[PDB]
């Protein structure tokens, strides 16, 4: 079936220093909507508790003519794991990889991030960021099991600046997808991240909407 | 007033290589649409006529509520001019700068293009390419004066694969003036060896969720 | 004391597919240079075995007037761990982290390599790689614990192209450096690798020498 | 024969705004060192004078164990335009083009610096660079008549944080013609907003090791 709820556990290390996050939410597979509340398990956070955006599933993601590949991919049976790459404007650098794992409709994802070279007086370190700008991702095909995406981030700042980051997204499959699903691309989509945080607990609030065309 | 027509005129290099191309065409300045063709005066490009997507005029883009500053420049008499780099997967670099006279309706375009690094067997020196897939460029607001914008843009080859540019866009107006904007474009192309038409589509949006 | 040998331990994923891979060699820390084996335990690496080059120590790195920050490191009985991101031409993304840890001369490495997006048709898949240049890398201070580089890093290919890549290095120390250290900068260095490989074993003979300028 | 005396024109515009400097200077082709002064003339330059470096003749260049090909291309009456890109950390862009032509031992040189999306309140807008790190490229030759490089630039600032950006560089050859090759530079800058002098210095290395 779709999804319905999730759990989730982020963990790793940024400048060096381990970080460990628990908790979960639930989302809304025809709207594409999830809310997702992760509390750390080694207190306060030494970096801005939005680093953790956007990573707080794309199973609750739908397109405009039928489930997507990744609600496909979890409704089959089957699964996927996501690679990605953040390029920060200041040097920062963050890898992320995610597994998941699938009871019914509660998803279970393990995500893991390793971050490094984010400036001491930085916006990041020095907790600055304040919310982040809508983004539209770009969705193609690669092989025959790969979807690879692309999307310029940017987080907003106290001063009323930006925070930039180039991201690249690799989505891997167990299945491979069939001729006809790969001749739909580029695929977009438009997602916001409505975010309530504390240095010690964040929420995320995600709405998307995909479309092949405007 | 908005546009209706425009001529235009590309010249510059690639790989060394001195081209020149001139035409023009039409638009519908509410619905984001227009269409250019424009024709070698220096015989058979010795590149694939498809780098001249998608330099064949934002004065023809609405905004979701209204006209976009492009077009808002264009109607109070003032101008902008834009400067973009494609940085291509393979190492070509192509860095243009476009610049605008009005007289009425009518838009005359000067767009020099200078392009270098093309591996002489890469898609863009053996006209490998033969369409470009839709695309979405976001735009942000930088000092008193300037529109940035980026995209992935990404040509489709014969032999199935795609080639793809990281873009940069530098829109400087002469006066000081909702973001970020987002902007899907599809560029439908009829090309030879001599003249290249473009039938371009434009459809902006501030959010869509 | 300077490293004399060391062992090492490389895992993770390339494109979705686990790898393991054992081994070690010695090295010369006067000299700069080292060598090191590897041998898979999962049978025969399905990409070309090439990409575990230069992953395959720079505490055998000695600058021109005196031990490395990261021989000094070690000679004090501290530590760094190590963060890079390979931007690959043609797609493929590599991050990797190394953590050590000492007995005396020797060096116990844990290298963990997540790989994604190279294409099926690519180098790196179908082992097209048979060599790679020379290269010269560019390191600077951030923050007061970590060094941060770059180098333009290309394999040579069988038909005689390359295959480039975009590299970032973040050293991360236990201990802060003096202000006198940080003054010495940039630091290049040189560095030659010469391997022997198979579809199973890799050998590395890398030779290194650093320079503030010339 | 190999350059002793040039002379430098540079011109373009830098966030939309035109400026326009001359001079000239000598140098060492077997040192690979030389100097150059421009002064502007149009009066105090906008932004960060330190931005003309390191614009301000590989034909000074010699090689490891000869030669570079930039000097041999002089020396057989032949030429090669220069084209590069410039990525800043911040947004900023620069695209230059630098043309040359020969009379004996002195060398004119024409270049255009096209610059674009930089911070108003950013160090380059806002004069914050003081001096640039050391620098090494790296080239790798391309097709039958190009060398390509590639280098990560960094100027030092009044705030002891570095300003760094991302350059590539296309040197494309009349004639068809060991690699990588790899270049030390150090550039000793003296400026004022009307007037900057550069003592360069080169060093050539196939390897060290």
């Amino acid at each position: 079936p779709l999804p319905a709820t999730h759990d989730i556990h982020l963990h790793g290390s940024i400048n060096g220093h381990e970080f460990d996050m628990v908790g979960g939410g639930k989302g809304d597979p025809n709207a594409g909507s999830l809310v997702t509340t992760a509390k750390s398990t080694k207190g306060a956070l030494k970096f801005s508790p939005y680093l953790m955006i956007p990573h707080l599933y794309y199973q609750y993601l739908p397109y405009p003519d039928g489930p997507s590949p990744f609600q496909v991919s979890m409704l089959e049976g089957s699964g996927y794991a996501v690679y990605r790459v953040f390029d920060f404007e200041d040097g920062g650098k963050l890898s992320t990889e995610f597994k998941y794992s699938y009871e019914g409709s509660h998803i279970k994802a393990d995500m893991k991030l390793m971050g490094s070279g984010f400036p001491d007086d930085g916006p990041v370190m020095t907790s600055q960021i304040v919310d982040q700008d809508g983004c539209v991702s770009k969705k193609t095909y690669l092989n025959n099991n790969t979807i690879v995406d692309s999307f310029d981030w940017s987080y907003n700042l106290q001063n009323g600046k930006r925070y930039r980051a180039r991201v690249s997204s690799h989505y891997i499959f167990d299945k491979p997808f069939s001729a006809d699903l790969m001749k739909k691309q580029p695929v977009f989509v438009y997602r916001k991240c409505h975010v309530k945080a504390t240095k010690t607990e964040v929420t995320l609030d995600e709405r998307e909407k995909a479309f092949y065309e405007l």
